[PDB]
């Protein structure tokens, strides 16, 4: 229950690591095979220490989801060493790195498609009363058919509903991606995730530019509360930038919902 559902336990003899594909905060990430024979991603723990309870907690959150645009959990290994979380394998890896690798190789219309998938995943998340709190292109994964899936559930929290708010006591947060009210007043809502989705749209339409460039976190914060918003990316359709700006309304209640975002994006496609 904390969190043994829907966490299918997997036996180590079913898992075959073949190569390192990345390093998380928790350990290496591998590409491998799973048998019950399918390709998977395998997340390991390192002398790790309670860094373990957090590690497996992410999987516990992830296992409650079943959606096209949310990363699928195959299962965990929690009895043996090293500990492992097994998910569906995504060929093209993280979305920001992938767009930088392939700049100018996608049409505006294909990019909007990628965003519609993310928006669809987030809409599902919000209907499950979750707020993600860490929505960024680095946390969207891309499969070999360019389908984008939301992936990184460490910072996620259950909500509740007029003001379904998570008030944090603190922690590390991705400053450039976070709504002003969540930085300043610690209030996180699906509307603050909508702010984050705006920044993700910008990252996508710029082919992986770092939001706010080389401004420091401290300058970004003063700017954002001085009414600064990020400029239109080159060749960005007005309608898409107008949507970004809606996501970046200073007042959270003036921001669109994820359900609205999906409709607007479908229309433009």
């Amino acid at each position: 229950q904390a969190v043994l559902k829907f966490t299918t336990e997997i036996h180590p003899s079913c898992v075959t690591r073949q190569k390192v594909i990345g390093a998380g905060e928790f350990g290496e990430v591998y590409k491998g095979m799973l048998k019950t024979e399918v390709p998977v991603a395998i997340k390991t723990l390192k002398g790790y220490t309670k860094q373990r309870v957090d590690f497996l907690g992410e999987a516990g959150i992830m296992g409650q989801f079943s959606h096209h645009n949310i990363i699928r959990l195959e299962g965990v290994i929690s009895k043996y060493k090293p500990m492992m979380i097994i998910t569906e394998y995504m060929e093209n890896g993280a979305l920001d790195k992938f767009l930088r690798e392939k700049d100018g190789e996608f049409s505006v219309l294909q990019l909007v498609g990628m965003l519609r998938g993310i928006a669809a995943g987030m809409k599902y998340l919000a209907n499950m009363n979750y707020v993600h709190r860490d929505l960024a292109a680095r946390n969207i994964l891309v499969n070999s058919n360019l389908v984008c899936k939301v992936s990184d559930f460490g910072l996620s929290r259950v909500l509740e509903d007029p003001e379904a708010t998570y008030t944090t006591s603190g922690g590390k947060i991705p400053i450039r991606w976070t709504a002003p009210e969540a930085i300043s007043y610690r209030k996180f809502t699906s509307a603050s995730d909508v702010w984050s989705f705006g920044i993700v749209m910008w990252e996508v339409m710029t082919y992986g530019e770092r939001p706010y460039w080389e401004l420091s976190n401290h300058e970004v914060m003063k700017a954002i509360n001085d009414g600064f918003r990020l400029p239109t990316p080159m060749d960005c359709p007005s309608a898409i930038y107008q949507l970004m700006m809606q996501c970046w309304q200073q007042e959270r209640a003036r921001r669109p919902k994820f359900a609205d975002i999906v409709s607007i994006l479908d229309k433009l496609i």
